[PDB]
C-alpha cells in the first residue's frame, strides 16, 4: 500500500501545475489553490515527513504549551522553540496597535481558546481558572462517555476575540470521530504554507490524536487534513522542487513511554520518535 | 458532470463505509473525511438524480440572513424543516421550560450576525450587538480579496448549551482570485440521503448572492465533510438513485440589481431548466 507522504507531495505538484498567482501582505506572492484534502494513516506509524526534516521538538513543546492554555510566546521561546516569537515581538505588536501590551503576549489564541473559550481575555499572565468553556477536556470526556457522537469539536475561531490576536488562527477547528475503537481527527486549516507550516501542522494534530487516543484507551486511526487556501510562496518554489526529487523513506513510529491518566500530565520526556530518517533540511524562510 | 462527485461519495460510503451507531438508534454506514468540488460557472448545483427542496433552500437562507432563530417564522413560509426542534416537547427535553415555542436559541442566524452577543430570546433586539460576520465577509471581499481570513463561523462553544440543535455547518470560508468567488463549507456531519444535497444548494446559493453583491463571478463550491453517512434504512432507495443518469445542472438567474445582502427577496431568484428525476 502506498506511502502517506505521497499525498502531501501530490498536493505540492498540484499547486505547481494548477496554482494561480495571488498576492499577500508581505508582497512576496504565492501560487495558490483553494480546497484540498489529504488522509494520513496513524495505524502503527506517525506522519512526520521524511522528504524534509520537520522540527519535532517544536511540534511537541508547542502542543504542550497549547495544552497548558498559554498564550505567552516567551514561555515557548524559553524552551528553544522560536516559532511564535516574531508575532510576539515589541515591533509586530506595535504594528497592530497593541502599544500597551507586554512582549510575548499573543492574545487570545489557541491555548486560551482551547481551555477558556468565550472568557474575557485580559493579559497572558492573568488567572482564568473556571472561566469559559474547556473544549479540550469536553472533547476527552465525550470520547470516553459517548464515542458515536458527531459533535466532538474543538474551535479556535472566535470572531469576538479576533481583533485582540497577534495572528488569527490557521487551524480554525478540528473534529474527532470514533469507530471500532479507533480515534480519528480532521483539521480545517483555513490557510496553509505548504513549505513551512503544513508539515509541522500535520505533525501537531497527529500528535494530539495520539495523546487523546492514549488517555481514552483507543487506537489511533486516520488524520484528515483539509485546507482552505493551500499555497506556496514564490521564493519557496525552488526549494520545493528539490524536495519533490526525493523518494520518501518510511514513516517513524511514536512510542509513549508511560501510562498518563489526564492530558495536563503529559511531559516532553514521555514521547519518543523511533526510526525517523529524514533527508537533509532545506531552509524555507518566512 | 459535477453531480458525479456526490454520487461517487455515495458509492464510496457503500463500498468502504463502516457500521456505526448514532443518537437516533437507527445505525449508519459512515466514512470520516470527504471532500467534493462543484463548479458554479454558468451552472447551479441543484441535484438532478433526486429532487431537492429548492423552496426550502431559498427561504431558509433568507431566514438565516435576517438573523432569525424563530422556527415559526420559517414555518410560516411553508418550510417545516426546523419545526420538530422548536416544539414544546423537544424544548423541554433540553430543559428550556421557560422558552417560547419555535425558539431554537442562538443558532445560524444569530451567529452570522451577532456572534458573541448575549442571547436572550428569539424576539429580542440585538442591533449593533456582537460581530456581524456576514457583513464583515462582504466588506472584506470588496476591500481586500486576497485575504485568507474571510470566514463565517456558527460553532460557538459558549452558546452550545443554549441551542436546540448544534450546527452541522460549523464554518465556511471564501476565497477570491481572478474575479471568481469560491466557498468552502466544513460540515461536521452529513446525511447523504436527505440533508447533503439541500446543504450543497444552500451554500451554492449564498455564494451566488455574495458574488452578485461584490461584482464577482461565482467560482467553485467545496464541500468538506466530517462524518459522511448513510442511514441503514436509506441504503435500498440510494442504490436506486445511483442507477439514474444525471441530467445537466440548471442555471440560477438573479432578476434584479441588489446592493445589500439584506435586500434579497425570494422573488429575485429563478431556477432555469431544472429537470430532476421523480423521487
Ligand atoms: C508565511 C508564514 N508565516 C508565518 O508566520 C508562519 C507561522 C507558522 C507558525 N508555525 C507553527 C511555525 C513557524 C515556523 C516553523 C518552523 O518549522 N521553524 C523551524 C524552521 C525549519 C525550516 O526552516 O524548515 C525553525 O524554528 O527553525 S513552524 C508557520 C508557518 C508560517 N508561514
Ligand atoms: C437523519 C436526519 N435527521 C434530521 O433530523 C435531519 C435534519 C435536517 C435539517 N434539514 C436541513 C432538512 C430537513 C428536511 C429536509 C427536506 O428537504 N425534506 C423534503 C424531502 C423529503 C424526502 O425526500 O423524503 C421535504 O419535506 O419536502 S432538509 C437534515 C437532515 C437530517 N437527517
Ligand atoms: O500554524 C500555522 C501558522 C501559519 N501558517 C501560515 C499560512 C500563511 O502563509 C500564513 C498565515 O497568514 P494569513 O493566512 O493569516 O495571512 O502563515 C501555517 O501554514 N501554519
Ligand atoms: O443541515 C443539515 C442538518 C442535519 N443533517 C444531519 C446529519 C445527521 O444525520 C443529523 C444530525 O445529527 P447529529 O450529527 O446532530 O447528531 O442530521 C444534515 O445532513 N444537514
Amino acid at each position: 500500500p502506498p506511502h502517506g507522504e505521497l499525498q502531501y507531495l501530490g498536493q505540492i505538484q498540484h499547486i505547481l501545475r494548477c496554482g494561480v498567482r495571488k498576492d499577500d501582505r508581505t508582497g512576496t506572492g504565492t501560487l495558490s489553490v483553494f480546497g484540498m484534502q489529504a488522509r494520513y494513516s496513524l495505524r502503527d506509524e506517525f506522519p512526520l515527513l521524511t522528504t524534509k526534516r520537520v522540527f519535532w521538538k517544536g511540534v511537541l513543546e508547542e502542543l504542550l504549551w497549547f495544552i497548558k492554555g498559554s498564550t505567552n510566546a516567551k514561555e515557548l521561546s524559553s524552551k528553544g522553540v522560536k516559532i511564535w516569537d516574531a508575532n510576539g515581538s515589541r515591533d509586530f505588536l506595535d504594528s497592530l496597535g497593541f502599544s500597551t501590551r507586554e512582549e510575548g503576549d499573543l492574545g487570545p489564541v489557541y491555548g486560551f481558546q482551547w481551555r477558556h473559550f468565550g472568557a474575557e481575555y485580559r493579559d497572558m499572565e492573568s488567572d482564568y481558572s473556571g472561566q469559559g468553556v474547556d473544549q479540550l477536556q469536553r472533547v476527552i470526556d465525550t470520547i470516553k462517555t459517548n464515542p458515536d457522537d458527531r459533535r466532538i469539536i474543538m474551535c479556535a475561531w472566535n470572531p469576538r476575540d479576533l481583533p485582540l490576536m497577534a495572528l488569527p488562527p490557521c487551524h480554525a477547528l478540528c473534529q474527532f470521530y470514533v469507530v471500532n475503537s479507533e480515534l480519528s481527527c480532521q483539521l480545517y486549516q483555513r490557510s496553509g504554507d505548504m513549505g513551512l507550516g503544513v508539515p509541522f501542522n500535520i505533525a501537531s494534530y497527529a500528535l494530539l490524536t495520539y495523546m487523546i487516543a492514549h488517555i481514552t484507551g483507543l487506537k489511533p486511526g486516520d488524520f484528515i487534513h483539509t485546507l482552505g487556501d493551500a499555497h506556496i510562496y514564490l521564493n519557496h518554489i525552488e526549494p520545493l522542487k528539490i524536495q519533490l526529487q526525493r523518494e520518501p523513506r518510511p514513516f517513524p513510529k511514536l512510542r509513549i513511554l508511560r501510562k498518563v491518566e489526564k492530558i495536563d500530565d503529559f511531559k516532553a520526556e514521555d514521547f519518543q520518535i523511533e526510526g525517523y530518517n529524514p533527508h537533509p533540511t532545506i531552509k524555507m524562510e518566512m
